[PDB]
C-alpha cells in the first residue's frame, strides 16, 4: 500500500531514479497550471497521466515501463495533483515497482523546468475556453484569431456539434486531384480571404483526426499564417471535456480580402519530389516515412486506389501507427501527442535529427503534417512535408524502392 521516503529531485539524481509528472501532458509539455505558474516538468521526468490510466491495459502499463527503463527497485518519485499521484502509485505498484516515492520539492525551481519549445501551439480545450469567454490566458493570440474544424468533404459531424464560434473547413479547399497535392497559391488566397484568415489572423484548428486538421495547418504555414494551432487530441479532448458545443451549419464568414503578404510566404514548407529526394542518404538531412510498418517493408500499399508496393529506398522511418488511418506511436492514450523525449528518441534510433534537413511524407500527406507540426513545436528549424509522398514517388518506376524489413542502419 504506502510510499517509501519522499526524495528531493537532487537525491533522485544522486540514486539514479526517476520523476514521473503524473498531469495531463498539456501541463507536462509547457502550459502553466495558473496564469504566470511554473511552465513545465523536472529534467527528464517522465509523463504518465493519472487520466490515462483507464485506458492502459495490463500489458500497455508494462510496456511503457519498460520503453522508459525503469529499473523495477529503483526509485521513482511522482508530482502532481495527489488523487492523480495516488492512482499512478496504484498502478506502478501494481505493475511491480518496488521504490514509490514523491518528488517532494517538484515544481518548486522555476527555473530549471524543461518545456516543449513551442507548447502554445498544441492548445487544450480548457485553454481554448478560456480564450473563448475573454479571460487572461498564456500565450494570448496576438490580434484576431479563428478556431476552424477541419474534415474530409461537407460538413457532417460538424452539423450534430461542434465547439463555439468554430468556422468549418472541407480539406478539398486545400488538396485536390490529380496528386492529392495542395492546391495552387491562388486558390489558397481566395480560401484564405473566405475564412477571414489573414497572415496575422492566429488560426487554431481540430479535427475529429488530429491528421485532418493538421494536413489544413501546414498548408496554412507554409501560405503564411504566422500563429497556427492545433488542438491537441483534436475534438476527442473537448468532447471529454464536457464544455459547450454549438450544432447547425458553419455560420457566414466576413471575407478578409488582403491577406497582407505575398502567398507563399513560407515555400520552403513544402517539398516537391526533386527536392525531398535531394535529401537521401546524407547525414545532415532525412526524408521521413511516416507510414506503417506493412507500408514500410512493401506487404501493402497502404491504400485502395495505389497499386504500387514498397518504401522510398533510404528514407528513413519515422514510425506512425497501425495501418494508414491511424496513428497511434505518436500518441498518448487520450489522444494527445507524446512526450517530445520519447518522439526524439524513436526518431533519433534511425539517426532523424533536429539540426537535419527533415523533410516528412506518407500516403498523401495528412499522416506527414501532423507529424510535421509536432516537430514544429518540439522546436525543429528545418521541416517540412514532401506532398506527393508515396503517391507521386511510385507514379515512376524509374524511382528506387526498398522492400523487406530492415533496421535503420539499411537507410544510410
Ligand atoms: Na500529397
Amino acid at each position: 500500500a504506502e510510499l517509501a521516503k519522499p526524495l528531493t529531485l537532487d537525491q533522485l539524481q544522486q540514486q539514479n531514479g526517476k520523476a514521473i509528472d503524473t498531469r495531463p501532458s498539456a501541463f507536462y509539455n509547457g502550459w502553466p497550471q495558473t496564469l504566470n505558474g511554473p511552465s513545465g516538468h523536472e529534467l527528464a521526468a517522465l509523463n504518465l497521466s493519472a487520466s490515462w490510466l483507464d485506458k492502459m491495459s495490463t500489458e500497455q502499463l508494462n510496456a511503457w515501463i519498460k520503453q522508459h527503463n525503469l529499473k523495477t527497485d529503483a526509485p521513482v518519485a511522482l508530482y502532481g495533483n495527489d488523487k492523480d499521484v495516488d492512482a499512478v502509485k496504484t498502478r506502478l505498484q501494481k505493475a511491480g515497482l518496488t521504490h514509490i516515492s514523491i518528488l517532494s520539492d517538484a515544481l518548486s525551481e522555476p527555473s530549471r523546468l524543461q518545456k516543449l519549445p513551442h507548447f502554445e501551439q498544441l492548445v487544450y480545450p480548457q485553454w481554448l475556453h478560456d480564450l473563448q469567454q475573454g479571460k487572461e490566458v498564456t500565450a494570448k493570440p496576438a490580434g484576431d484569431w479563428k478556431v476552424i474544424e477541419a474534415a474530409w468533404g461537407a460538413p457532417k459531424l460538424y452539423l450534430i456539434s461542434h465547439i463555439p464560434g468554430a468556422d468549418y473547413i472541407d480539406t478539398n479547399e486545400v488538396e485536390s486531384e490529380p496528386l492529392w497535392n495542395k492546391v495552387s497559391d491562388e486558390q489558397l488566397k481566395a480560401m484564405l480571404a473566405k475564412h477571414g484568415i489573414r497572415h496575422d489572423t492566429t488560426v487554431i484548428l481540430y479535427g475529429r483526426d488530429v491528421y485532418a486538421a493538421a494536413r489544413v495547418a501546414q498548408i496554412m504555414l507554409y501560405a503564411g499564417v504566422k500563429d497556427v494551432r492545433l488542438l491537441d487530441g483534436g475534438w476527442q479532448t473537448w468532447s471529454d471535456a464536457g464544455l459547450p458545443v454549438e450544432r447547425g451549419t458553419p455560420p457566414k464568414v466576413k471575407a478578409e480580402p488582403d491577406f497582407g503578404v505575398k502567398i507563399p510566404a513560407q515555400p520552403q514548407l513544402m517539398l516537391d519530389m526533386e527536392q525531398a529526394r535531394g535529401l537521401l542518404h546524407r547525414q545532415d538531412a532525412s526524408l521521413v516515412s511516416i507510414r506503417s510498418w506493412p507500408e514500410f517493408i512493401g506487404t501493402t500499399s497502404g491504400y485502395s486506389y495505389i497499386k504500387p508496393k514498397g518504401e522510398i529506398a533510404g528514407a528513413r522511418w519515422g514510425h506512425a501507427g497501425s495501418d494508414s488511418t491511424h496513428m497511434e506511436d505518436f500518441h498518448n492514450p487520450d489522444g494527445t501527442m507524446r512526450s517530445a523525449d520519447d518522439i526524439t528518441a524513436m526518431w533519433k534510433a534511425w539517426n532523424i535529427k533536429p539540426e537535419q534537413q527533415v523533410s516528412f511524407y506518407c500516403g498523401t500527406g495528412w499522416r506527414a503534417s501532423e507529424t510535421f507540426m509536432y516537430a514544429r513545436a518540439m522546436g525543429w528549424k528545418n521541416v517540412s512535408v514532401y506532398d506527393g509522398g508515396w503517391y507521386e514517388w511510385s507514379s515512376d518506376p524509374k524511382n528506387p524502392v526498398a522492400t523487406g524489413e530492415r533496421g535503420p542502419d539499411s537507410s544510410k
